[PDB]
Order: C-alpha cells, then structure tokens, then sequence
C-alpha cells in the first residue's frame, strides 16, 4: 500500500513528495508560492484541529490552512 | 472554526486576526492586530489582498498576508 | 470594569477598544494605529499625547482623537 | 503644543522632539530627515494618508501609521 | 546534464536538485516554486534577463544573479 | 568661541548639530536622506584621511564622503 | 583618492569598489564587488543610480548605492 | 603563477578576473556573477557546473562560460 494522501491529513513528522495540487489556475498560482508544485518534498512540522499545518518546503517554513492543503497530494516516504 | 493564513481566504470570507507569525508596524496600521474583524473583498492568487478592517478598506500583498493567522468565521 | 474613552486612561492601563465614536474619517484616522473594535491596547504614558502600544508597537495619540476611542479596561 | 506628526494639518511646522519604535523605526524615519531636532511642515494630510511633509525643503510622502511614531513640538 | 538555471535556453525544461546560498536566497527561490524535485521550464532567456519560466503552470521572471543559484537535471 | 565646522572636519567622538546645508537642491536630498539637515544631532564615530566618515544620526549609522560632509556645517556641542 | 559611498559619486566618476557596508547577492550581480571598476553614468539624487561595470549597464538605487564604498578615481 | 580560463581551476583556487573573453553577450553573462576584471574568485568545486563564489555569494556556473573568464591564480 502506497499512501497517497491530501496534506490536510498528514501530521507531524510525516513527510512527502507532492503528487498532484488539485484544483487548476487559482490553486496552483497560490500553491506554487509556497513551493507546493509536484515533485517538492514537505515535512510537517505541526498541526492542530482547526489548523494551520505549519509545513517545511526546501528548509523554509509555512503556514497553510487545511482547506488548501486538502489540495496537496502527496505521496508518503 | 479553521485557522487559515489571511492570503488563503477568498472574497465575502470574515475571520478575527488571531496572529501574526518587523512588518508588524506596517500590519498593525492596517488594522491587523489580534482581535480585530477583517473581510475578504478581493483575493488576486496574485495578490494584493483587498481587505476591510473596522470598515476601511486595505490592499496587502500575499507574502505579508501569508503570515497573518485570521479564524475563519 | 468600566468602559472610558482611551484619553482617561492611564500608564499601564490596558483595555479592549469596543467602540470608535465619530464618523468614516475618525475610523480611518484611528485603524492607522490598530484601533478597531476588539484590539487590544496599553497606554505607557499620558501638555502632550498619549503613547500607547498596540499589537506591540508604540504610537503616539492626541487627547482629542483618543475621546473617540471607547476601551474597555482590562 | 507637542503632537503626533500623523494629526498635523496642511501648514503646520514643528521640531521632531521624539521618535518611538525600534532601529527599523529610525532607519526608515531618518531617511525622511525625520530625528531629533528636524524642523517638518506639513503641506497635505487626509484620513487615510500619506501625509505630504517637507523636512530641510525636500518633500516626502509619509504614511499615516509611521507618522504616528514622530512627536513633534508644534511652533 | 547538471546545469545552472541562468545558461538554461528557451524550451529547456528539467528538474531543480539544488539550490545555492542561505535562506534569504531559499526564500525568494521557493516563492518561484524553485526547490529540488520542483519541474521547470524555460520559456525567455537573453544575457542580461530577467529569465521567463514555468514552475506546476505557473509563469515568473527570475533575475540572472539569482538564476545562477539553481542546479537543475536536463531533460 | 563657538566653533562651527564642516562635518568633514570633525573627529571620532566629536558632537554636534546641523546650522546649514550649502549648495541647495541636489545636496539638500542627498543630505536628507542620511537625517542631515538643520537641527539634527550627528555624532562621529570613525572617519580616516581619505574617508569615509561614519557617523550617528537619531541612533542610525550611516558612512559619507568627505565631499558631501564638507557641505554640512555643524555647531559643536 | 577619498573612498566614497556610491550613492554620492558624480556622472563621468569613476572608481573602484572597496567593500559593502542579504542585498549581496544583488550587488554582486551588478558587478559590486571589491576590485571591480565602475563609472557612473547618471545619479538623480533622487536615485536611482546608473552605473556601468565591466562595459554593462545598471540602475541602482539610492539607499544601497549608499552602502558601496568606492575608490574615487 | 599562471592566468588560466575559470574552467581549469580546482576546488579551493582563488584568482583574480583579468580577462572576459567573447563580447558584450559574454560579459552581461558573467556579470551576473560578479565577474569582471578585478574582481576576486574562489572555485568551491568542480558532469555538472563549477561551483564558485564572488563577493562571499556561491553560484554555479557552466565549464563553457566559465571557459571565457580568464583568472591569475592567487
């Protein structure tokens, strides 16, 4: 089983490879400022509830929320 | 209710600025402290941010707003 | 436990803005300092104006302008 | 008679007596020939800014909320 | 077939693997989707730049100088 | 006697405050922009033969020419 | 030769770049760093100011022309 | 001793630009990397680019163009 998941559902510790961004135009063009294209590999540093995920993309930080996040597949390492 | 970065909320959105992750001058005159009621009147994926903030309209760009955590209402 | 106009406030004093009294021109007068509605903000100090702190950053407010802001003291 | 920069009208003069805020504050302030001692005049100020200043004859455009870290003594 | 993203010609498309300098210079590349994994293409490219591409869809002008800091896989 | 020098003349550690910026308009705004006009404090804190001088102006240091510093007269304090 | 920042040379002047007072990667891709020649074309002051380094053209402006000290010539 | 193309010089060389060879294209290539006569080089290491630093800043910089910059080893 490959683990296949939306960045939404990863948790601390985990990290990955993005896969796919969902969504077209405007997701890509808010993803890819924070180096979310496919093939970048993330790191979530930290989570909650109600979020934000606070991610690592090539050693810098980020906050996203869940709801673009959920727009993030990635495959799990 | 979500936390999300101000930059991700889209037009219509209101949230409460929960807060901010030396800009802070710049931020706090655009009403942007803890607390305060924002709306999303325009959201460019782009940038600026159009906003409204105790009724007076603010342009933000997207790498600024990235850093203000809002409760998405 | 009161709710005063911020130009009654004093060093220390620390209160949540609830209201701005006075029209679309004092509003955008005041937001340039944080000032809205559920803001937070301390005064420092009090023949000159105010100097308050809001989100951590220090201002300066005239007596007059600070009359319009209505803060309820924490 | 020592106000914020940010409440000065159109043909008000004064001398900077103060500036709050950290090194960022001053490093941008100074640039506008705003410290200490500096005589500004203000040549335009609406609500919602910029504020039109003149400092030594050279015009500048400062914000409204930047403006609120310069107490000036009014002359 | 490692090359710098700055001597990379129009149509020429790859995969970043590193990136050069500290983290001033990492944040200014990822806020162009440039991190290692990440595809891009050329799109314009002359001396003097800034260089045109395309990072997941998405078009940027990257300057020259910063370009030089991007080692990319042909493809 | 109150000396009043050329800023290009004062030494390490010396004080004191802007009387007049000569050559008007090109000067004035180069001037300026370093907080170089009548009334403002400078304090020097190093300068050599052949400048540059640094100096303090409202707690920001800054380096001029030689050149320049000649056209900001300055009372001592 | 007096060292002057860049910020306050003339048109026509020339010099050398002695040393810079996180901009660095911008100013080493105009050419400014220490040894290089410059002359400067036009300053505004104003700014920006236009310089020529190794036979190739820049605009820069003011507040970081301020930090290149420069060997006038 | 010697002035060698950019492209012979092995990691830890330092050397001073005397020489950009192939016209006004060549050069609005190089001075992006601060290369231009007199400034001063190091070769940090060499099937991919050099990698190089100028001013303190590392880059990366192909054997071809690095073959018009012609540097006296220090």
């Amino acid at each position: 089983m490959l683990m296949v998941v939306p960045l939404s559902e990863m948790g601390p510790g985990d990290k990955g490879i993005v896969v796919n961004i969902l969504g077209g135009h405007n997701a890509r063009q808010k993803l890819v400022s924070m180096g979310l294209t496919p093939g970048a590999t993330i790191q979530v540093l930290e989570s909650h509830p109600m979020g934000p995920i606070i991610i690592s993309v090539g050693g810098v930080r980020f906050a996203i929320g869940k709801g673009l996040a959920g727009r993030v597949m990635v495959r799990k390492l």
